[PDB]
């Protein structure tokens, strides 16, 4: 299944080519907008928004969103952002499960 990562020695320290450099090195791929939904109807809820394959990025939440966003409910990325140059967290994936 999927899950979230964060810096060790910080928090919001991992840009795109960073968390291209940890995963894909096995073989694995960036989780995405199409595979993280495929999740979510597994009962998968992370309020945080990371980078992601075509520099995609977005904060999933079946409903709760205080903290990331601004209330409503459902994904609300905003298609591959331009802010590639700011700090934000990262996901991944592994063929370990599901």
């Amino acid at each position: 299944g999927v899950y979230h990562r964060e810096a060790r020695s910080g928090k919001y320290k991992l840009t795109y080519a960073e968390a291209k450099a940890v995963c894909e090195f096995e073989g694995g791929h960036l989780a995405t907008y199409k595979q993280l939904e495929a999740a979510r109807k597994i009962g998968f809820h992370v309020c945080a928004a990371g980078w992601m394959a075509k520099g995609r990025v977005g904060y999933p939440i079946v409903k709760p969103g205080p903290n990331c966003g601004f209330g409503k409910t459902g994904i609300i990325d905003y298609g591959i952002r331009l802010n590639r140059s700011e700090r934000w967290d990262a996901y991944c994936y592994n063929p370990h499960a599901k």
